[PDB]
């Protein structure tokens, strides 16, 4: 459908590639700044000469090239960054100098950053260490608002094949398992669980929109406001077979986890913010925010039984 | 120095261990705070072991458990900070968790924070993103402060193991070449190369002293303020013989350090502004602050002429 210039950076990564894809399927010029790891990586160069033979362009450009960044910013409308990895950190923080960029030239009529999930600025009243991932992002997110920017943070919530693969277990397998399943405390506070596409999809429709102008962008799909407990019952209606539940809670589990290390401990306490304190559905939209299903509701999206229904 | 019961956190780091045998040394009751460090190194428990051998009193207690360092800290009355790591730089804001039991606790008569290089209140204009460890310690300083916390700053500058004992190279080969080395700029620029032992002695003759609570102690040793070339001619020229030389520029030499990963940028940063802006010895020290060497004369420190004839 629309003729918008989107420049991707941070697109080789796991949502990044779904942003990607959503781009050239619905209509945008769309080029794709990569960075240098092409260095031993034949995967992530393979993609990029997949999203080439889509009719992508690339920019071989890196972050540090202030000079080059502004050239390349220049021939685009939209830059969306999907730049993250390991601690949420090192690769979160490097936006900023994308933000010195885009300030400097003029022509970036939307800026959507490395969001994609809890939001930040909702209190993140947080337990440590992962309370990290939510003040890099804000500093990133107050600098871009200091600089007067158009921005839409997308925040999207949880990837259904990283949570609903799981079934949200502490053991990182990414599938359903069989015999047993832990749950957090009830397993009835409600979380959002969203494919992958339907999140690129979205985030390329709120692009240009004038209503998602400043304001933060909520996938909160009807259908898909699940508790915890009830995605291990989509299961057992789809595997035709009823597990072998266990239960957990708050305090020394806390203690636990606070002794069991970085980026284990970020993991729990983030999963902890989702099935304990609710982070992800226990607040208002209201005034500075929209929902992008309200928005686009032509959008497609899938629920979770159909989501389970390719994981058995 | 005598008789003042000393919590020493980051013991087990660089220079950590270096200010825990100078504490048992001078007289004080050491008491050495550990995290669950047993969860990691072997070296780590067999020096903390060490300690409690040689006098100290080993104390367990994570960051994040406020009973534990509150209760902990009621037995001394002096903390000394030397939370290494520089990707470990989370571990600067880590003292923040522990002046909030400082004071908490109140019983302290002297904090003296991870410091132990340079000063960052000289405020840095610090190259990015080695800043970004001043700005952190800069934080903490300003937290002491406020909080009426008492201190001692130490900086130190350089460890001559570190910087003496490598020629200031970058290829990371922590001994000092018999072949090829480079030298930056042209190489005159004057650094200030302590002994990570008259570090630890020089800080804990600073504890109590009525000269030293709530100022910045430097360490700047006279037979010590050498630039690069002077300090690989005592390598060569006395102590071995004669390495090829090359000059590197302030320009694209910063370029040469643009490519490189976060770690990497950051010791670029530094070497890259003590080589060449000069910051160890381009300033007005004084007149309220002190000096070390001068302060205690009675300690005859270790010369870049003694350090370096233990590589030969």
């Amino acid at each position: 459908d629309k003729k918008s210039r989107v420049l991707i950076v941070g697109g080789t990564g796991y949502i990044g590639k779904r942003i990607v894809n959503a781009s050239i399927s619905l209509g945008h010029p769309t080029y794709v700044l990569f960075r240098p790891e092409v260095v031993s990586n034949i995967d992530k160069v393979q993609m990029l000469l997949y999203f080439k033979q889509l009719g992508a362009k690339l920019i071989e450009a890196s972050l540090d090239d202030h000079q080059r960044l502004v050239d390349a910013l220049k021939q685009v409308d939209v830059v969306i960054s999907a730049l993250a990895g390991g601690v949420l950190s090192h690769h979160i923080l490097e936006q900023l100098k994308l933000v010195e960029a885009i300030k400097e030239a003029g022509n970036i009529k939307r800026f959507l950053p490395s969001e994609f999930g809890m939001d930040p600025d909702i209190m993140e009243h947080a337990l440590q260490p992962g309370s990290i991932t939510f003040i890099d992002k804000r500093k990133v997110r107050r600098a871009i608002e200091a600089a007067s920017i158009p921005y839409t943070y997308v925040s999207s919530n949880m990837f259904a094949g990283y949570f609903a693969g799981s079934l949200a277990q502490l053991d990182g397998h990414m599938m359903p398992p069989r015999d047993k399943v832990l749950i957090y405390g009830d397993g009835n506070v409600k979380g959002i669980w969203v494919d992958e596409d339907d999140v690129g999809t979205y985030t390329i429709k709120s692009i240009d929109d004038p209503q998602t102008l400043n304001k933060t962008m909520y996938i909160r799909p009807p259908m898909n406001i699940l508790s915890q407990k009830e995605v291990i019952q989509i299961w057992e209606r789809l595997s035709e077979q009823n597990l072998d539940k266990i239960y957990i809670s708050s305090q020394d589990f806390l203690a636990d986890m606070k002794d069991k290390s970085y980026e284990e401990k970020i993991v729990r306490c983030h999963l902890y913010q989702i099935f304990f304190r609710g982070d992800l559905y226990n607040f208002e939209i209201g005034p500075n925010a929209i929902e992008a299903t309200k928005l686009y509701p032509e959008v497609k999206y899938v629920t979770m039984d159909s989501y389970l229904e390719r994981y058995v």
